[PDB]
């Protein structure tokens, strides 16, 4: 029969195994499937090390989550629609739920569709090649169970190994004679490392407003922020300053764009991530900046150059898990031979199509709105069930409007689900004093 | 003609570049050289980062050295028999240099040689591999400076690509649950970033004791020290406790085998180093402990199996500069047809004998006359200056018993160049107040 390698045991991986498993158990016969997972467990980036830098096989250690991390968006945005929150945990809960709630989530729908044993664990792809006589992907990975590196042919590749792992870390004069820690989002771990410290946050997005926020609902003495350009803006608490950009830094000192200056004492780089494949080719390998829209990809999806050669995930992100469950159950269509896939110049006319439409977006509602009917799109091709991209949308907007009326007390509210209609439930107790982010402590 | 392809521009692909142009300045014809390094700049382990982790480009980070990192053996026994101290500087100066003092002495010497132009810099050597017929072996590398992966064929490998990078990070109990920074020596970089912190250093060999004295002098409240089996044994000022091996962490304690306890902030895995090759198939790959002899390397550097594909410095060190050197002498004999390789049988009977006395070392000065004798072999067989082994080994001999004499005053005391004659010059400062690690502040 035929043959499908996929890179990656995380959110992405597990959809695509789900799609083919939940195609299987209606009467479908399937590809022999093969995920390489680097890591000992799936879950991907949901699943949290202590570990930074590099892990203990030599592999760069791909998680980038930290002790207290929850829920940036509502959960009701990121349910899978074949695979409810009322199904899984049997009663409502808070909208926000910390890292080891929504990693059982994730856990328990292929725990549920039965696919560990398609999955390679310690195993890191490390090259793959493309035959043009045979049709055939030829992947290379280390065992790091038996210290072997082996390499098999597939049919069709599937990337889902991320793209917010290896970390953008711009230098900024002075570095070098700084005192203090620098380091990366990607490397921070705990919090308490900066209890009674003056930290600097270096960006403006996510990482910067959550990783600042950590710092201050765990005791950091000051959170210094700075902007490349544009400004977080909200409304920060006493103790916290943003600044436009960092200039240099010396022994102890940041001086930052407007002349002001700083005595920190650690500075985080929350600068974003890399699309890193150095497992590909040229001839496979996507270049791309983190974007709602990056080119090559027929239907954000099939590598236009070699449409056997697949990504999932590699979009900017509003929407998550169910746009991946879209491109897993659109993929797993196209291998299963029930869409069939227009020539290259067709694939490239319409990938230019969507990025005019991208180039033109400029508020966060137009963005979420782009990503939906993207979605939107992927659903009505298959079985994935049809949900409602617009009820989603206005969850959306509506969290937007909670992170500018409080950053501090947005997690708190709550949200209804559009898979079921069950409303969220308020939590226990309020994010900044919801100190244990145990799974047992949330529930 | 033909085309050796060597992996790195620290000390031993230096040393290789070296060597074949010494030969050529005095009418050899050679291979065409080149060498990928992955860095902007040679120097290798030599060359400091701020950056930990990964690079701007995605690579693991090379760079071990830190901050104030000096010397930790004379330099007497590092000097290079073609490229004196007396040549480089023009004067004595002490015997225990700042990592930028011996930095600029290795670029003294291949910037005399004129060797730079064979460096293709921002390059990552991503994978190696063989043709039998051809006798070629093909190298893939990515070129960070225009983002493109190119490969080349070439009669020869020289790995020059250390094994001091990689970090060997052991989990210990509660890891996860401590609020601490968990990090391995790999990673450290400037000492003052635990001023007035408890430090727990894990080990017992070099690392443990320099990062340790780091913190000591550089005004950490308190350090202690734990080992897997022997005690660094040293006499440790007030302020540092040697234990019995880490059991466990909480959230701030750290828990010994001796049922002990301690309230830390910080720790440094000062554990050691993988020899990691993730470019190699397992037809090329070593795998071996950091030792005086892995076997399959025919006089320590050619693969049994494969003998046109060398390792260089893959030992453990006492020597280090002047057996690179030597290495890189016998390396290019052989690539020139000037020595001949015996057969694979002989050869692995000889790697065995070798073994076989490795595994009977008991003494420091057993290990080092063990590696001096290795050396002694080496030069013998090639025009490398045949330089005094024996008097070496007595410097090695004297400098093990400054360190029990004074831990922290070691690298206060003076020995003579066994190339040159000329004793060094006691320095300006001792150690412990020489706060300033600059080039200029020490010269
Ligand atoms: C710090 C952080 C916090 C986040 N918080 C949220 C949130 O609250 N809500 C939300 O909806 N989204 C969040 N995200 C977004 C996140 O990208 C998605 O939730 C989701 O994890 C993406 O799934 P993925 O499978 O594409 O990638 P990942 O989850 O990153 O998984 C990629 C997998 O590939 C493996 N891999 C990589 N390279 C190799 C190789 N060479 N060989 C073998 N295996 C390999 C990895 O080990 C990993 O398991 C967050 C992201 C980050 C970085
Ligand atoms: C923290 C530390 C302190 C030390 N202090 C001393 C000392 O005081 N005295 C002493 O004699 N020795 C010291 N050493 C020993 C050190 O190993 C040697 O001095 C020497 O640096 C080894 O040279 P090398 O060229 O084998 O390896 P390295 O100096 O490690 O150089 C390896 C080179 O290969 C490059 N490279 C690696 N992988 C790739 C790839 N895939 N593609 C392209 N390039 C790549 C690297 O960027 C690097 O330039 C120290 C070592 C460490 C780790
Ligand atoms: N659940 C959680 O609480 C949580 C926490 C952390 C991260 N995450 C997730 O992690 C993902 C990545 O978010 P992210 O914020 O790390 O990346 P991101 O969204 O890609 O943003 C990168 C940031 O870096 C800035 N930047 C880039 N280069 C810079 C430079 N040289 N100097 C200064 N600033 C620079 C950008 O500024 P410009 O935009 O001006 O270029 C931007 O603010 C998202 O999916 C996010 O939701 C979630
Ligand atoms: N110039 C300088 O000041 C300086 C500073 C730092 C490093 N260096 C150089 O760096 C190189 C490497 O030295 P290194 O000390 O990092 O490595 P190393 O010499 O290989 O020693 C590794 C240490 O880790 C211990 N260890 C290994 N696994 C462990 C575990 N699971 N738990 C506890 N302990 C464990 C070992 O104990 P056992 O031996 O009991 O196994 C040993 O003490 C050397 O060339 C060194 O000179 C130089
Ligand atoms: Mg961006
Ligand atoms: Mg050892």
């Amino acid at each position: 029969n035929t043959r499908v390698a996929i890179i990656g045991a995380g959110p992405c991986g597990l959809a695509q195994l789900r799609a083919f498993q939940s195609a299987a158990a209606k009467g479908a016969a399937i590809p022999e499937l093969v995920c390489f997972e680097k890591q000992s467990d799936w879950g991907g980036m949901w699943n949290y090390t202590w570990r930074t830098g590099v892990d203990e096989h030599g592999e760069p250690v791909h998680g980038s989550m930290y002790r207290y991390l929850w829920s940036n968006g509502p959960k009701e945005c990121l349910e899978f629609a074949d695979y409810t929150f009322d199904e899984h945990f049997g009663r409502p809960i808070g909208s926000y739920p910390p890292r080891e709630v929504l990693w059982d989530y994730i856990k328990g729908r292929v725990e549920k569709a039965g696919v560990r044993d398609y999955i390679r664990f310690n195993t890191a792809v490390r090259q793959v090649s493309y035959d043009e006589t045979s049709g055939l992907f030829s992947v290379t990975v280390q065992d790091h169970s038996n210290n072997r590196v082996y390499t098999e042919t597939f049919d069709y590749v599937v990337n889902a190994c991320g793209h917010f792992s290896t970390p953008n870390t711009p230098y900024f004069e002075g570095f070098e004679r700084f005192g203090g820690r620098v380091l990366h989002a990607h490397d921070f771990r705990d919090a308490l490392e900066f209890k009674d410290k003056d930290i600097l946050v270096v960006g403006s997005s996510y990482s910067a407003e959550d990783i600042g926020s950590q710092c201050y609902k765990y005791g950091a003495r000051s959170i210094t922020s700075c902007y490349r350009s544009a400004p977080m803006g909200y409304q920060w608490p006493q103790n916290w300053e943003e600044k436009p950009l960092l200039q240099r830094v010396d022994s102890d000192t940041a001086w930052f764009a407007d002349g002001s200056h700083k005595r920190i004492d650690a500075i985080i780089l929350c600068t974003g991530y890399q699309h890193h494949f150095p497992f590909l080719p040229d001839s496979l390998r996507l270049i791309t900046e983190n974007r709602l829209w990056p080119l090559k990809l027929y239907k954000g999806i099939f590598w236009e150059d070699n449409p056997k050669f697949l990504y999932l995930g590699m979009q900017d992100q509003w929407y998550s898990f169910n746009m991946f469950d879209a491109q897993a159950w659109y993929a797993r269509d196209v291998i299963l031979g029930r869409i069939s896939l227009p020539g290259k110049a067709e694939m490239q006319a319409e990938n230019q199509a969507w990025r005019e439409r991208e180039e033109k977006l400029q508020t966060a509602q137009e963005m979420f709105e782009f990503q939906g009917s993207y979605i939107q799109h992927l659903i009505d091709a298959t079985d994935y069930p049809s949900f409602d991209i617009q009820a989603v949308n206005e969850t959306f907007l509506a969290w937007k409007h909670d992170k500018y009326e409080d950053i501090m007390g947005y997690r708190n509210k709550c949200y209804r689900s559009l898979m079921t209609g069950t409303l969220a439930t308020p939590h226990h107790t309020p994010w900044l004093d919801a100190l244990d982010d145990s799974l047992e402590a949330y529930l």
